[PDB]
C-alpha cells in the first residue's frame, strides 16, 4: 500500500459559479461570466458553449446531498469558492478605505471596521448567509473547509466584458482596473470577517494566470472579456497580482490563519534535451514571474516590500503538462502533448488524452510539487486533480496515478498537506459549458442527482485508508489503449 | 434502487483448468487441452495462443485468497469446476458397471457401490483432497457451491485431441466415442458421492455446444480437436446429450440436490422484422435442439425416455447475441454484431464491443431468460455473464446494466436465482491465452497478486445491498462512445 | 460516359492572395489580410495558422508553369482573382467621382474617363503590367478567362483589421465604410478598363457572404477584423451588396461583357421532413437575402432600383452542406455533417469528411444549381468545388461524383456553363494557412514545384474527353469507409 | 524524373484460377482449389469466404477488354498462367514416361515425343486452343509473355483436398506424392511443347512457398488441403523444389528459352540490430532454402547435382516484409509489422496497411532485389508487388515508391529487368475471394466491366514513359497518415 500521514487531507475542490446554480432560487445573474455565457454574438460564434450556468448542479439548493456524497466517500476536506457576485451585487466603491495608490500601484488598503460595517449593511443577506449555512454543513460532516475568495467571475458592476470585447475601455473593465483591486480587499476582508470560524486556509483566488492568459490572449478560448490585448494580459496580470497581495493583507488583519493562492500549473518538459532551457522560460514566464511578485515581491524587474511575504501556502492545480520546444530564444508549446491534444485521442508518448485533449501525465504532478517545495517552501495543497472523462475510462487511473506522484513527493520531503480531487460532481466547465464532466460523480442535469462513478468508490478507499491500498494501486498506471479512441495520427 | 429478493445469489463462476495453474505443484498435463494449447503445430498454425495454462492464475495453491476478495465482495455463491483429468489421470474403463449401450446410445448407467469403491482406489488422492479442501474454504465464507462436473478438458486416455486433429480416428476420441459416456456417468458419480456434502446444486457440464461446435465445426476458433467433421460435431453433440443424462442419472443415485446444466447462449435477434422466423430456427438449432433432448427427451426426431426429464435447473451463460438473418430458408449470423464485431469496435446498433469483438447488449439476457422460462418453466441462475475487458472500460457498464435485465426477467416471473459473474478473476481464455481479461479482479500473472478493478467494487455494492443501489444505477447504460475506440466503419 | 456539351467550360479558380506570392519580388505588404496574419497576437491566440502568404506557390513568378499545367490537363476556363492592394497600395479617394450616396446608401457611381486617368496615374504599374502579363500567357494556352475583382484583400488603407479588432472602429474599417463602395467601384472600372481585352466574363466578387460572416460574426474562424459585432455584420453584408451594384454598373460603363458574382453555397438540407421550412429559412437567410438583393432589388424590405438587375451570372462555389433543424420558429446547423464535422471523420450518413471537416455530398451541388436556376434562371458557373485533401484519398471520388451532379443539372435544364474545380494547386487557406491542400496538384512549399496528384490525371480525363468517361464514371461514388479515419462516434 | 531502360518491361501479372471464370462457359470445377472453396464445412468455418471463383472477373471470356486496358496503359508484358486442371481434366498417369525414381527422389524425368502425342490426345482441346487465343491477342498488342504453368490449383485427379484435411492420406494427395512431380514435368512439357511460339520467358510456378506453408503449417489462412502437418510441409516443398527441377528439365528438352519460377518474398527486418542473425535465420528458411535447392542443388544437407542450375531467372513476388526477432536460437514474426497488421492499421513504423493488413514497406523491395542478386547473379523480374486497396487510397504511392525502389536497384547494379504489377484487375484472393482488390482496375463482379482507379493513370505514366515522371515523383513517399484509419493502438 501507499499510506499517506494520518493528518493528510484528501478532498475535492469546488467553485461557485461552476456548481451553485441549478436549484430554484439560485439564479445569479449579476456576473460578468453570466452575462458572457449568454450572450447571443458569442453562443453565435461558439465562443461559448450555449450552456447555462443556471442549468447547472444545483449545490446553493443542494448542497446537503453534495455533503452526504463526500462524507460517504470519506473526504476529509473542501476548498470551495464563494462568488463576489452574489455577496456584492451592487457596488461597494463608495466604501471608504485607506488605500495608497501609485498610479498603477496599489501598495496598500485598510479596511476598518466602519468600513466591514458599512460593506455589511451592502452585502446580500441571502447570500451571505446562505454560505454560513453550507459552509456549516460542510464542517458538521468532519470536513475542513478551504475558503476561496475568487474564482474568475467578477460582480458586473465591476466588468462589462460585452462593452470590453467590444472594445469600449471605458466600460467597468474588471482586472484592468486598480479599482477592481480595491474593491476585491474590501470583499476579502468582509468574507473573512463574517466567515472565519467555519474556515481552516483561505485562498484568495483560483487560476488568476487563467483569468488574464485566456481573458486577453488565448482568446479562442472564449472567457471574458476575450478582448484580444497582450498589454491588457499584462495590466490584468499585475492587478491580480496587487489584488492576491492586497486580499492577503486585509485578511490578515482580521485572521492570522494561513492565505494562500490556487494556480493553474502545467509541468513544461522540454521536447527533447536541447529545449530544456525553454521549458524553464516556460516554468519562469508561466509560473514563476507570479510566485516570485507575491512570495519574493519581485515584479517586473523591481522589488516592491508590499508585495513580499504575501503567501502563506500554495495551492497547486495541476492537470497535464506543456511539452516545451526552444524556438530561438523563445520556445514554444508542442502540439499532440499535454493541453493541445486531440480531444480523446493518444498522444506521441502513447498516452491517452482525455474528453478536454489532456494528455495523461501524472508524473508532472510530482515535477509541480517538487518545483514550487524547492523553491519556496511553503506548503503545497493539491487544489485541483482531476479529468474530463465521461466514461470514466481514465479517470480511475488517473486518480490513483496522481496521488501515487503526491506521496512520491511526499516521501521526498515535499510539504504536500493534501489531495483536492476536481470535483465531487460534474459542473460547469466555463466556455465549453456541462459536457466536460469532471466528477467523481456524474450529475443528471435534468434530475440534478448525483451519480456515483466506479472512480467514487476508488477515491473513497483511498480516502477512507489514506492509502492507496493494495487493491487499488495496480491504478497507477496508463489507461490501457486498445480499447480507448486513438484518435488520428 | 432495483432489489434483488433476500435469497438471491450474487456470485462468480470459475473453470478448474482456465484458473488452477500457476502456483508450484499444481500442473496438470494429462487433459486434451492441456496437450492441445503445448502443440507445436497448433501454436505455429495460431490456433492457440502459445500461452499455457500452467502460467495462470494459481487457485490450485492460492484458492484462499480468491476467496477472501470474493468474501469482501459480499459474494454468496460460486459455481466452480473440478477437473476429470486432476481426479482420473489414469483409465477407469475397467471399473465395471451396469451400461445399456444399444449402438450409438447410451440408455443407462448404473454405478454400484463397489465400482465407486474401485474408482475410489483408482482416483488420485491429491485432487480430489484438494478439491475438498479448496470447496471446503469456501463454504467457511459463507458462499454456496455450485459444483460443476466438466468444463472441456477431458482426461488425455479418453481423448488424444493431436490424433484427431490429425484425422486418426481410431485413437481416443472424446466425445466422438460413447466409451466417454460412460465413463462421464462412472467420474460425475465419484465426484458426488465425494463431495455432495459441500455441494448445493451440480451441473454436469459447462457450454457443451461449445465443445461440439468449436471442436469439429468453427476449427478457426482453435479448440480441440479441431477436426472438421460435420457429422462429428453431430456426434459429439448426441454424447455430450446422452453424458449430461446419464451423469443426471449418475448423481441422482447419490444426492437428491438439484442437477442441471450450464449452456452457452446467445439472444438470437432478427436482423429485420422478416428474419423473426430465421431468429427462430437458429433458437432451436442452437439451443432449443440440447434442452428439448435433456427435459423433453426429444432428440433426432424421436423420443428417448432414458432422456426425458433429466434436469432440475438451467445455466444460462449470457454474454451477447447474434443478429440473424434469413438465407433462404435457412439463417445465416450477421457479421458485426453480436459475437462477430471487431475487437473493440462498435456495431452498427452504436453498441461498443469488448476486447473480444463482443457486442454490449444487455437485453439479450433478459431475453434468453424469459425464453427459457416460457419453454420449460425450470430455475434458471445466470452462470456466466462478463466481458474482456482490460481496461474496465465497459465492464462497469455491462455489469449493471445486466444484472438490471435479471431483475426485470425475475419482475416477470422468471424463476431466476441468482447471478454469477464471469469471472472473479482474469485467467485463460481457452485458445485466446491470457489476455482476454474478465475479471472483476486483475490478475497480475508474474506475481499471482489479485488487483481489484474498480468493478469490483460495484459488484461488492451490488453484492453487498443484494440491489443495484441508487448511487450505481446510472451504470444500467450503453459506454459513452467518444472515448472508446471507434473501430472500422 | 457522361459528356458535357462541346462549349462546356472545365477549369479553375484561384485567388491573388492565396497563390500569387512566394517567388521574389511578389510580396504585397499591403493588405488587411497580410497584416491580419502576420499580427502577433492573432498568431499567439491561434485566430491565424502562424503560415505566411509570401512562403506559398509562387504564381506571380511561376504562373507560366501553372498554365502549363492546366493546359497539359486541357483545362480550357480560368477564373482568377486580382488585388486591389496591388494595383491600388496608396488612396484612392482623392479621385473625384459623381457619386449618389444618401446616409448608408449608395445609390450610383460614375467613372468619369478623367478618373480613370487619374486612377492610372496613382496605381501600381508593375502590378497591373504583371496581371497582363500573367493573364496574356493564360489566354495563349487556350484557356478562357473569368476575371474577378475581388477575393476578400483590401488594401490597407481601406482597412486597418488590427485597428477595427480592438474596437477603434474610427479606423479605417473596410467594408463597414460607404467609402469602400465607392472606392471599390472605382477600382472595379479601372480594372475593366485596363484588362477588359483578355476578359471573357467578370465577377466582382468572391464569397462575399464568407467576408461579411465569417469578418463580424463567426470570429473564431480567425478572419479579419474579427470583431464579434452582428450589426457590423449586416452593415457588411448591406456594403457588399452595394459595392457589387456599383461595380457592375461600373464595369458595364465599360464593357458590355457578363458581369456576375461569385457566392459561397451549401446545400441546406433538414434534418428530418419537419425541419423543410426551417432549411428554407436558411437558405433565405443565406443566400436568397444576397441574390434577391442584386438580381431583384429587394434588400431589407425596400426595394432599390439601383440594385435590380445587377447580375448576369451566377458564380457557384459549393464543397459541402449544412444540415438544418428547426429551433423553435428559428433554425439552427446540426453539428456533425456538412462544415461542421470532424476533420477526417464520417458523418452520421456515413459520408467521409475532409481534412476541414467537412462532408462528402455531392447531391447537395445539384440541388443548389437547380435552386438557383428555379429561383432566377441567371446562366450558372461552378466557380469552386474540391476538398481540402492532402492524400488524395476523397479528391477522386469528390471530384467525378460532383462534376457528375453538375451533368445531372444540365440534364435537367440548368443553364450550367462549366466547372472549375478549387484549385489547380495548393495555395494558402486563409487562417488555416498552407496545411489545407485543396489543389489537383500538390504544391512542394520549399521548392514550388508542382506535382500531380492522381485527382488530376482524373481530371485531365475529364476536361480533354468533356465527359466523365467510361473508364472513371466508378468514381462518382462515396469514398470506402473501411481505410479512411473513422473520427470519433 | 527517374527513368528505365528502353527495354525494361513495366506489367502485369495474372492468375488462372483468380481472374478466368466468371463468364458464361469459363467454368472449371475441376480443380483441388475450386473443390476447396466450395467445401461446405470450409465455407461454415470460415477458412474460406464463401465467394466463389465463377463469379470473378471473367477473363476467359473478356480477355480482350483486358488486353485494351493494358494496352491503353501502355503496358509491355504480361506474366499469366495456365490451369493444369484446364488442360487436364482427367488423369495422365498412363502416359508413360522416362522418370529415375529413388524412393522421395525424382531424379528425372525424359518426356518423349510419343508422350508428348499421347498427352495431347489427353488433353483438353478447348483449354489449350483457347490459351493459344488468348495469349496469342495478348502478343498482338505489343505485350511480351512471361508464361507461368503453375499458380496453385491443382487437378482434382492429383488432389482431393477435402479428403486430405481430412487426414485420408490416401486419397491423392498432391504435392505430397512424388506422382505429382512426375505428371508436372509431363505437363510443362505438354504447355510448353503446345504454346512456345507465344512465350519469351516462362515460369515453372507461382510461390511454391505459400502452396507448402498455407497448406500445411499456416492452416487458418484456409488454403488446401488444411492438413496441419509439419513433415508434410516439407515434404511438399520438397515435392515443389522436385517439380521444378524437372519441369525445368522438360522444358528445356523443348525450348532454350529463359526457365525461371516464381516466389512469395519479404525482407526480414531484423526488429533490433541484436535480431540480425534471426533476420537472417528467417531468410535462410523462407528463401534460400528453396533457392539454394533449385540453383545450387543444396537440399537438407546433401548436394544434388539433378537439382543443381535448374533456375534462368527469378521472379521476385513483393508485397511487404516480415519483422523478425531472436527468440532463443530461433526467431519469430514480430506482430503488428509487415504481413501481421491490423487491416487497415498502421504499424510502430508509422507505416499505413493495406486492407489485408501490409504494411507499406517499399524499401524492401530492393533489398529483397539486391539480396538475391548478390547471392545468385540471375536476372530478376519483379514478378508481383501491389495493394489491395478498395478505395485506391495507398496504391498510387505503393506504385510509385516500389517503382522507384526497383530503379535504385538497377541503379546499383541488379539486373531487374522488369516490374509487373499484381494486378491489372481485381480478382479472386483465394480463401479471402473478392473483396482483396489489388487491381489498377476495378472490376464490378455484376457486370464483368472494368474501371480505372487513380493507380492505372499513373502506371499508365510510368510504363508510356518507361519512368517516373516529374509529374508523379512525389508519390515516392509515404501515404499520409491523418487521413486514414489508424487502427488500434
Ligand atoms: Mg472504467
Ligand atoms: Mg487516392
Amino acid at each position: 500500500a501507499v499510506t499517506f500521514p494520518k493528518d493528510f487531507l484528501f478532498g475535492w475542490s469546488q467553485a461557485g459559479f461552476q456548481s451553485e446554480m441549478g436549484t430554484p432560487g439560485s439564479e445569479d445573474p449579476n456576473s460578468d461570466w453570466y452575462a458572457w455565457v449568454h450572450d447571443r454574438e458569442n453562443i453565435a460564434a461558439g465562443l461559448v458553449s450555449g450552456d447555462f450556468p443556471e442549468n447547472g448542479p444545483g449545490y446553493w439548493g443542494n448542497y446537503r446531498k453534495f455533503h452526504d456524497a463526500a462524507q460517504a466517500m470519506g473526504l476529509t476536506a473542501a476548498r470551495i469558492g464563494v462568488e463576489w457576485s452574489r455577496i456584492f451585487p451592487r457596488p461597494t466603491f463608495d466604501v471608504k478605505v485607506d488605500a495608497e495608490v501609485k498610479g498603477d500601484d496599489v501598495l496598500s488598503v485598510y479596511v476598518s471596521e466602519g468600513a466591514l460595517e458599512q460593506l455589511d449593511k451592502m452585502a446580500n443577506r441571502d447570500a451571505i448567509n446562505h454560505y454560513r449555512e453550507m459552509f456549516s454543513d460542510l464542517r458538521s460532516r468532519g470536513i475542513t473547509f478551504i475558503l476561496n475568495l475568487y474564482h474568475w467571475p467578477l460582480p458586473l458592476w465591476l466588468h462589462d466584458p460585452i462593452a470590453i470585447r467590444r472594445g469600449n475601455l471605458s466600460a467597468p473593465s474588471g482586472w484592468l482596473d486598480v479599482r477592481t483591486v480595491i474593491e476585491f480587499a474590501k470583499f476579502s476582508a468582509y468574507v473573512a470577517w463574517k466567515l472565519d470560524d467555519l474556515v481552516y486556509m483561505y485562498s484568495t483566488m483560483n487560476e488568476p494566470n487563467v483569468v488574464w492568459g485566456l481573458g486577453y490572449a488565448a482568446v479562442k478560448s472564449g472567457f471574458p472579456p476575450g478582448y484580444l490585448c497582450l498589454e491588457c494580459a499584462g495590466r490584468a496580470m499585475k492587478n491580480l497580482v496587487q489584488a492576491h497581495a492586497r486580499a492577503y493583507d486585509a485578511v490578515k488583519a482580521i485572521t492570522k490563519k494561513p492565505v494562500g493562492v490556487i494556480y493553474a500549473n502545467s509541468d513544461f518538459t522540454p521536447l527533447t534535451d536541447a529545449d530544456r532551457e525553454a521549458a524553464e522560460r516556460a516554468k519562469f514566464d508561466n509560473r514563476w514571474a507570479f510566485f516570485d511578485a507575491v512570495v519574493r515581491g519581485q515584479l517586473g524587474g523591481s522589488t516592491r516590500d508590499d508585495l513580499k511575504g504575501r503567501l502563506d501556502w500554495i495551492g497547486v492545480n495541476y492537470y497535464t503538462r506543456q511539452v516545451v520546444r526552444a524556438r530561438g530564444s523563445g520556445y514554444e508549446i508542442v502540439p499532440g502533448y499535454g493541453h493541445g491534444c486531440e480531444p480523446n485521442g493518444v498522444s506521441p508518448a502513447g498516452r491517452p488524452c482525455s474528453d478536454f485533449g489532456w494528455e495523461f501525465y501524472p508524473e508532472g504532478l510530482y515535477n509541480v510539487l517538487k518545483e514550487y517545495w524547492d523553491r519556496y517552501h511553503l506548503p503545497l495543497l493539491v487544489t485541483e486533480n482531476g479529468i474530463a472523462d465521461e466514461g470514466d475510462y481514465q479517470r480511475p487511473y488517473y486518480l490513483v496515478s496522481h496521488v501515487y506522484q503526491v506521496h512520491r513527493a511526499l516521501q521526498d520531503g515535499v510539504n504536500v498537506i493534501g489531495y483536492l480531487h476536481w470535483s465531487l460532481a460534474d459542473n460547469y466547465e466555463w466556455a465549453s459549458g456541462f459536457s466536460k464532466r469532471f466528477g467523481l460523480l456524474m450529475v443528471d442535469y435534468s434530475t440534478k442527482r448525483l451519480h456515483w462513478r466506479p472512480s467514487a468508490f476508488i477515491y473513497r478507499e483511498i480516502a477512507k485508508s489514506r492509502a492507496i491500498t493494495d487493491e487499488i494501486e495496480h491504478l497507477n498506471s496508463v489507461p490501457p489503449l486498445r480499447g480507448l479512441s486513438p484518435g488520428h495520427r
